[PDB]
Protein backbone atom coordinates (compact mmCIF):
# COMPACT_ATOMS: atom_id res chain seq x y z
CA UNK A 1 0.00 0.00 0.00
CA UNK A 2 0.84 3.66 -0.40
CA UNK A 3 2.27 4.40 3.11
CA UNK A 4 2.77 8.33 2.89
CA UNK A 5 -1.59 8.90 3.40
CA UNK A 6 -4.14 9.63 5.89
CA UNK A 7 -6.23 6.98 6.05
CA UNK A 8 -9.91 5.73 7.62
CA UNK A 9 -10.22 2.34 7.83
CA UNK A 10 -14.15 0.96 7.28
CA UNK A 11 -15.93 -2.34 7.36
CA UNK A 12 -17.29 -4.33 4.69
CA UNK A 13 -20.11 -5.61 6.45
CA UNK A 14 -21.19 -2.81 8.91
CA UNK A 15 -19.80 0.63 6.64
CA UNK A 16 -18.71 1.88 10.52
CA UNK A 17 -15.48 3.08 11.02
CA UNK A 18 -12.38 1.98 13.25
CA UNK A 19 -12.21 5.19 15.93
CA UNK A 20 -10.46 6.34 19.08
CA UNK A 21 -11.65 8.66 21.41
CA UNK A 22 -9.56 11.76 20.84
CA UNK A 23 -9.44 12.64 24.78
CA UNK A 24 -7.85 9.63 26.26
CA UNK A 25 -4.67 9.12 25.12
CA UNK A 26 -4.43 5.36 25.81
CA UNK A 27 -8.21 4.77 24.08
CA UNK A 28 -9.25 1.78 22.91
CA UNK A 29 -10.16 1.33 19.54
CA UNK A 30 -13.88 1.28 18.67
CA UNK A 31 -15.99 0.94 15.27
CA UNK A 32 -18.36 4.24 15.05
CA UNK A 33 -20.90 5.39 12.34
CA UNK A 34 -19.31 8.88 10.21
CA UNK A 35 -22.82 10.55 11.23
CA UNK A 36 -22.63 9.65 14.68
CA UNK A 37 -23.85 13.10 16.58
CA UNK A 38 -20.58 12.61 18.90
CA UNK A 39 -18.01 11.74 15.70
CA UNK A 40 -16.55 14.90 16.48
CA UNK A 41 -14.79 13.49 19.66
CA UNK A 42 -13.24 10.85 17.72
CA UNK A 43 -10.31 10.12 15.33
CA UNK A 44 -10.79 8.47 12.01
CA UNK A 45 -7.50 9.39 11.19
CA UNK A 46 -4.74 6.64 10.69
CA UNK A 47 -1.09 6.80 9.16
CA UNK A 48 0.52 3.10 7.82
CA UNK A 49 4.52 3.26 8.28
CA UNK A 50 5.97 0.06 6.49
CA UNK A 51 8.26 -1.76 8.32
CA UNK A 52 10.93 -4.98 7.63
CA UNK A 53 9.32 -8.50 5.58
CA UNK A 54 6.03 -6.33 4.35
CA UNK A 55 4.28 -5.33 7.76
CA UNK A 56 3.05 -2.45 8.76
CA UNK A 57 2.36 -0.28 12.23
CA UNK A 58 -0.98 1.97 11.92
CA UNK A 59 -0.43 4.96 13.57
CA UNK A 60 -3.43 7.52 15.16
CA UNK A 61 -2.60 10.56 13.12
CA UNK A 62 -2.60 13.72 15.29
CA UNK A 63 -4.30 11.62 17.96
CA UNK A 64 -3.41 9.98 21.16
CA UNK A 65 -0.16 11.48 21.25
CA UNK A 66 0.54 9.51 17.74
CA UNK A 67 0.51 5.48 19.63
CA UNK A 68 -0.48 2.83 17.62
CA UNK A 69 -2.90 -0.09 17.46
CA UNK A 70 -1.73 -2.51 19.59
CA UNK A 71 -3.24 -5.94 20.13
CA UNK A 72 -4.02 -7.11 24.22
CA UNK A 73 -6.15 -10.23 24.86
CA UNK A 74 -7.63 -9.83 21.65
CA UNK A 75 -8.70 -6.17 21.11
CA UNK A 76 -6.94 -3.23 20.28
CA UNK A 77 -6.16 -0.25 21.89
CA UNK A 78 -3.46 2.56 20.95
CA UNK A 79 -0.16 2.45 22.85
CA UNK A 80 3.24 3.83 22.54
CA UNK A 81 5.17 2.44 19.48
CA UNK A 82 7.87 -0.06 20.71
CA UNK A 83 10.08 -1.15 18.21
CA UNK A 84 10.73 -4.90 19.77
CA UNK A 85 6.66 -5.47 20.63
CA UNK A 86 5.61 -8.10 18.14
CA UNK A 87 1.80 -7.40 18.77
CA UNK A 88 2.07 -3.99 17.50
CA UNK A 89 2.80 -5.20 13.74
CA UNK A 90 0.22 -5.68 10.69
CA UNK A 91 0.21 -7.67 7.87
CA UNK A 92 -2.98 -5.88 5.10
CA UNK A 93 -3.42 -8.58 2.47
CA UNK A 94 -6.02 -7.96 -0.74
CA UNK A 95 -8.72 -9.88 -0.78
CA UNK A 96 -10.85 -9.12 -3.68
CA UNK A 97 -12.17 -5.51 -3.43
CA UNK A 98 -11.02 -5.28 0.21
CA UNK A 99 -8.33 -5.79 2.48
CA UNK A 100 -7.93 -8.59 5.01
CA UNK A 101 -5.71 -7.05 8.30
CA UNK A 102 -4.16 -9.30 10.29
CA UNK A 103 -2.06 -9.25 13.64
CA UNK A 104 1.49 -10.43 14.07
CA UNK A 105 -0.31 -12.93 16.31
CA UNK A 106 -1.94 -14.19 13.29
CA UNK A 107 -5.55 -13.57 13.58
CA UNK A 108 -7.53 -11.29 11.81
CA UNK A 109 -9.58 -7.83 12.84
CA UNK A 110 -13.31 -8.35 12.56
CA UNK A 111 -16.26 -6.66 13.73
CA UNK A 112 -18.15 -7.86 15.92
CA UNK A 113 -22.13 -8.36 15.03
CA UNK A 114 -25.65 -8.06 17.01
CA UNK A 115 -25.08 -7.02 20.64
CA UNK A 116 -21.38 -6.95 20.15
CA UNK A 117 -22.46 -4.16 16.56
CA UNK A 118 -19.45 -1.16 17.51
CA UNK A 119 -16.87 -3.67 18.53
CA UNK A 120 -13.87 -4.47 16.93
CA UNK A 121 -11.57 -7.86 18.27
CA UNK A 122 -9.00 -9.83 16.54
CA UNK A 123 -10.37 -13.49 15.90
CA UNK A 124 -9.42 -16.01 13.41
CA UNK A 125 -9.36 -15.79 9.78
CA UNK A 126 -12.70 -17.67 8.38
CA UNK A 127 -13.03 -18.56 4.60
CA UNK A 128 -15.36 -15.83 3.81
CA UNK A 129 -16.69 -13.53 6.45
CA UNK A 130 -17.68 -10.04 5.21
CA UNK A 131 -17.25 -9.20 8.73
CA UNK A 132 -13.34 -9.35 8.54
CA UNK A 133 -13.38 -6.80 5.13
CA UNK A 134 -11.87 -3.99 5.29
CA UNK A 135 -11.74 -0.88 3.33
CA UNK A 136 -8.82 2.12 3.14
CA UNK A 137 -10.37 5.59 2.04
CA UNK A 138 -7.19 8.01 1.42
CA UNK A 139 -8.36 11.80 2.90
CA UNK A 140 -4.66 13.24 2.57
CA UNK A 141 -1.66 12.32 0.78
CA UNK A 142 1.76 13.70 1.53
CA UNK A 143 4.37 14.21 -0.41
CA UNK A 144 7.63 13.00 0.75
CA UNK A 145 11.44 13.74 0.35
CA UNK A 146 13.09 12.92 -3.23
CA UNK A 147 15.81 10.70 -2.56
CA UNK A 148 19.20 12.79 -4.12
CA UNK A 149 21.96 11.07 -6.30
CA UNK A 150 23.83 8.66 -4.51
CA UNK A 151 27.69 7.78 -4.37
CA UNK A 152 29.17 4.46 -4.72
CA UNK A 153 32.96 4.93 -4.74
CA UNK A 154 34.97 6.69 -1.97
CA UNK A 155 37.57 8.83 -3.39
CA UNK A 156 40.93 8.18 -2.85
CA UNK A 157 42.36 9.42 0.61
CA UNK A 158 44.92 12.52 -0.03
CA UNK A 159 48.49 11.79 -1.29
CA UNK A 160 51.43 14.19 -0.61
CA UNK A 161 52.10 16.76 -3.24
CA UNK A 162 55.06 17.46 0.39
CA UNK A 163 51.92 19.53 1.08
CA UNK A 164 48.88 17.50 1.53
CA UNK A 165 45.42 17.69 2.43
CA UNK A 166 43.64 17.04 5.90
CA UNK A 167 40.94 15.19 4.03
CA UNK A 168 38.47 14.67 1.78
CA UNK A 169 34.69 15.98 0.98
CA UNK A 170 31.72 14.59 2.42
CA UNK A 171 30.19 11.86 -0.09
CA UNK A 172 26.49 10.83 0.51
CA UNK A 173 26.54 6.75 0.84
CA UNK A 174 23.19 5.88 1.96
CA UNK A 175 19.81 8.03 2.68
CA UNK A 176 16.88 6.41 3.92
CA UNK A 177 12.86 7.41 5.36
CA UNK A 178 12.09 6.49 8.70
CA UNK A 179 9.03 6.67 10.22
CA UNK A 180 8.77 9.62 12.74
CA UNK A 181 7.67 6.98 15.34
CA UNK A 182 10.70 5.60 15.21
CA UNK A 183 12.93 8.59 15.80
CA UNK A 184 12.76 10.51 19.59
CA UNK A 185 12.71 14.38 18.46
CA UNK A 186 12.07 15.98 22.40
CA UNK A 187 12.06 19.19 20.64
CA UNK A 188 8.47 18.86 18.56
CA UNK A 189 5.15 17.50 20.07
CA UNK A 190 4.09 14.13 18.18
CA UNK A 191 1.23 15.25 16.71
CA UNK A 192 3.11 18.09 14.75
CA UNK A 193 5.83 15.89 14.09
CA UNK A 194 3.28 13.49 12.33
CA UNK A 195 1.61 16.53 10.40
CA UNK A 196 4.80 18.11 9.50
CA UNK A 197 7.38 15.86 9.47
CA UNK A 198 6.32 11.89 9.14
CA UNK A 199 9.21 11.08 7.86
CA UNK A 200 12.93 11.99 8.78
CA UNK A 201 15.67 11.56 6.70
CA UNK A 202 18.69 9.64 7.61
CA UNK A 203 21.97 9.68 5.65
CA UNK A 204 25.25 8.48 5.70
CA UNK A 205 28.59 10.27 4.50
CA UNK A 206 32.02 8.56 4.21
CA UNK A 207 35.17 10.48 3.69
CA UNK A 208 38.75 10.47 4.80
CA UNK A 209 40.43 12.43 7.37
CA UNK A 210 43.88 12.72 8.95
CA UNK A 211 44.13 10.22 11.80
CA UNK A 212 44.84 12.66 15.16
CA UNK A 213 48.55 11.70 16.33
CA UNK A 214 49.60 10.00 12.68
CA UNK A 215 52.05 12.91 11.47
CA UNK A 216 55.27 11.07 11.80
CA UNK A 217 58.87 12.60 10.96
CA UNK A 218 61.42 9.67 10.88
CA UNK A 219 65.41 10.53 10.14
CA UNK A 220 67.49 7.69 8.06
CA UNK A 221 67.12 4.52 8.78
CA UNK A 222 64.72 4.28 11.98
CA UNK A 223 61.80 2.52 12.51
CA UNK A 224 59.63 5.06 14.45
CA UNK A 225 56.71 4.00 17.10
CA UNK A 226 53.51 5.69 17.85
CA UNK A 227 50.06 5.91 18.01
CA UNK A 228 46.95 7.46 16.52
CA UNK A 229 43.33 7.65 17.65
CA UNK A 230 40.20 6.46 16.10
CA UNK A 231 36.20 5.26 17.10
CA UNK A 232 34.31 8.11 18.01
CA UNK A 233 34.55 11.08 20.55
CA UNK A 234 30.95 11.37 20.35
CA UNK A 235 28.22 10.21 23.48
CA UNK A 236 26.38 7.55 22.11
CA UNK A 237 23.88 7.56 24.10
CA UNK A 238 22.77 10.77 24.12
CA UNK A 239 23.25 10.62 20.44
CA UNK A 240 22.07 8.28 18.28
CA UNK A 241 21.07 5.13 20.87
CA UNK A 242 18.40 7.96 22.39
CA UNK A 243 17.44 8.82 18.93
CA UNK A 244 16.86 6.36 17.04
CA UNK A 245 17.35 2.96 19.04
CA UNK A 246 20.71 1.65 17.73
CA UNK A 247 24.40 1.96 18.26
CA UNK A 248 27.60 1.84 16.34
CA UNK A 249 30.36 -0.81 17.93
CA UNK A 250 33.61 -1.32 17.72
CA UNK A 251 32.90 -3.11 14.70
CA UNK A 252 31.66 0.51 13.16
CA UNK A 253 28.82 -2.30 12.28
CA UNK A 254 25.13 -1.36 13.89
CA UNK A 255 23.37 -2.79 16.90
CA UNK A 256 20.17 -2.54 18.03
CA UNK A 257 19.19 -1.32 21.61
CA UNK A 258 16.15 -0.29 23.49
CA UNK A 259 16.21 3.15 24.58
CA UNK A 260 15.21 5.19 27.07
CA UNK A 261 12.85 6.74 25.64
CA UNK A 262 11.02 6.11 22.08
CA UNK A 263 10.55 2.73 20.56
CA UNK A 264 13.67 2.78 18.13
CA UNK A 265 14.06 1.26 14.77
CA UNK A 266 14.50 -2.62 15.45
CA UNK A 267 12.07 -3.22 12.95
CA UNK A 268 13.66 -1.61 9.89
CA UNK A 269 16.88 -3.02 10.54
CA UNK A 270 16.98 -4.68 6.73
CA UNK A 271 16.30 -1.31 5.37
CA UNK A 272 18.75 0.38 7.19
CA UNK A 273 21.43 -2.31 6.77
CA UNK A 274 20.76 -2.33 2.86
CA UNK A 275 20.01 1.94 2.23
CA UNK A 276 22.56 2.67 4.15
CA UNK A 277 25.11 0.28 3.42
CA UNK A 278 25.95 -0.53 7.09
CA UNK A 279 26.97 -3.56 8.78
CA UNK A 280 25.39 -5.57 10.94
CA UNK A 281 27.75 -5.35 14.29
CA UNK A 282 29.90 -8.75 15.25
CA UNK A 283 31.46 -7.09 18.47
CA UNK A 284 29.30 -6.71 21.56
CA UNK A 285 31.89 -3.66 22.39
CA UNK A 286 30.10 -0.12 21.88
CA UNK A 287 32.32 2.12 19.93
CA UNK A 288 34.21 4.98 21.92
CA UNK A 289 37.75 6.44 22.05
CA UNK A 290 40.63 4.17 20.85
CA UNK A 291 44.80 4.24 19.96
CA UNK A 292 45.97 2.03 17.65
CA UNK A 293 49.86 1.42 18.31
CA UNK A 294 51.55 1.29 14.87
CA UNK A 295 55.43 1.57 13.71
CA UNK A 296 56.62 3.53 10.54
CA UNK A 297 59.59 2.11 9.51
CA UNK A 298 62.43 4.16 7.10
CA UNK A 299 65.39 1.90 5.66
CA UNK A 300 66.95 4.70 3.41
CA UNK A 301 69.16 7.26 3.97
CA UNK A 302 66.97 10.22 3.46
CA UNK A 303 64.23 11.46 6.05
CA UNK A 304 60.82 10.78 5.32
CA UNK A 305 57.64 12.07 6.74
CA UNK A 306 54.31 9.99 7.32
CA UNK A 307 50.77 10.63 8.04
CA UNK A 308 47.81 8.50 8.17
CA UNK A 309 43.90 8.33 7.25
CA UNK A 310 40.49 7.15 8.29
CA UNK A 311 37.49 6.85 6.24
CA UNK A 312 35.06 8.84 8.65
CA UNK A 313 31.29 7.83 8.67
CA UNK A 314 28.78 10.50 9.71
CA UNK A 315 24.97 9.28 10.37
CA UNK A 316 23.00 12.53 10.32
CA UNK A 317 19.52 12.63 10.90
CA UNK A 318 16.64 15.48 9.70
CA UNK A 319 13.09 16.48 10.11
CA UNK A 320 11.95 17.31 7.01
CA UNK A 321 9.63 20.92 6.51
CA UNK A 322 10.13 21.91 3.16
CA UNK A 323 13.76 21.91 4.50
CA UNK A 324 16.26 19.27 6.14
CA UNK A 325 17.08 20.11 9.68
CA UNK A 326 19.27 18.23 11.64
CA UNK A 327 18.46 16.60 15.45
CA UNK A 328 21.09 14.41 15.34
CA UNK A 329 24.68 13.98 14.25
CA UNK A 330 27.56 11.35 15.02
CA UNK A 331 31.05 10.35 13.21
CA UNK A 332 32.88 7.11 14.09
CA UNK A 333 36.05 5.98 12.13
CA UNK A 334 36.53 2.61 11.15
CA UNK A 335 40.41 1.28 12.40
CA UNK A 336 40.42 -1.27 9.38
CA UNK A 337 40.40 1.75 6.96
CA UNK A 338 43.24 3.27 8.07
CA UNK A 339 45.78 4.27 5.80
CA UNK A 340 49.27 5.60 5.22
CA UNK A 341 51.23 7.53 2.93
CA UNK A 342 54.19 9.16 3.01
CA UNK A 343 57.14 11.92 1.65
CA UNK A 344 59.20 11.10 -0.14
CA UNK A 345 56.24 8.42 -1.63
CA UNK A 346 58.10 5.12 -1.30
CA UNK A 347 54.89 3.34 -1.86
CA UNK A 348 54.29 4.96 -5.06
CA UNK A 349 57.80 4.82 -5.80
CA UNK A 350 57.74 0.46 -5.09
CA UNK A 351 54.25 0.77 -7.55
CA UNK A 352 56.38 2.70 -9.93
CA UNK A 353 58.60 0.74 -10.35
CA UNK A 354 56.37 -2.76 -11.71
CA UNK A 355 56.47 -0.93 -15.13
CA UNK A 356 59.00 1.71 -15.00
CA UNK A 357 62.65 1.65 -14.99
CA UNK A 358 64.97 2.40 -11.97
CA UNK A 359 65.52 6.14 -14.18
CA UNK A 360 62.53 6.39 -14.82
CA UNK A 361 61.13 6.18 -11.48
CA UNK A 362 64.30 7.77 -9.62
CA UNK A 363 63.24 11.29 -12.25
CA UNK A 364 59.27 10.68 -11.32
CA UNK A 365 60.10 10.52 -7.15
CA UNK A 366 63.20 12.31 -6.64
CA UNK A 367 64.25 9.16 -4.99
CA UNK A 368 67.65 8.11 -5.66
CA UNK A 369 68.55 4.84 -7.38
CA UNK A 370 70.33 3.14 -4.55
CA UNK A 371 67.37 3.76 -2.34
CA UNK A 372 64.92 2.31 -4.40
CA UNK A 373 67.04 -0.64 -4.58
CA UNK A 374 67.05 -0.73 -0.72
CA UNK A 375 63.09 0.08 -0.75
CA UNK A 376 62.80 -3.36 -2.54
CA UNK A 377 64.86 -4.81 -0.15
CA UNK A 378 61.65 -5.01 2.52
Amino acid sequence: LDTNKVYEISNHANGLYAATYLSLDDSGVSLMNKNDDDIDDYNLKWFLFPIDDDQYIITSYAANNCKVWNVNNDKINVSTYSSTNSIQKWQIKANGSSYVIQSDNGKVLTAGTGQALGLIRLTDESSNNPNQQWNLTSVQTIQLPQKPIIDTKLKDYPKYSGNIDNGTSPQLMGWTLVPCIMVNDPNIDKNTQIKTTPYYILKKYQYWQRAVGSNVALRPHEKKSYTYEWGTEIDQKTTIINTLGFQINIDSGMKFDIPEVGGGTDEIKTQLNEELKIEYSHETKIMEKYQEQSEIDNPTDQSMNSIGFLTITSLELYRYNGSEIRIMQIQTSDNDTYNVTSYPNHQQALLLLTNHSYEEVEEITNIPKSTLIKLKKH
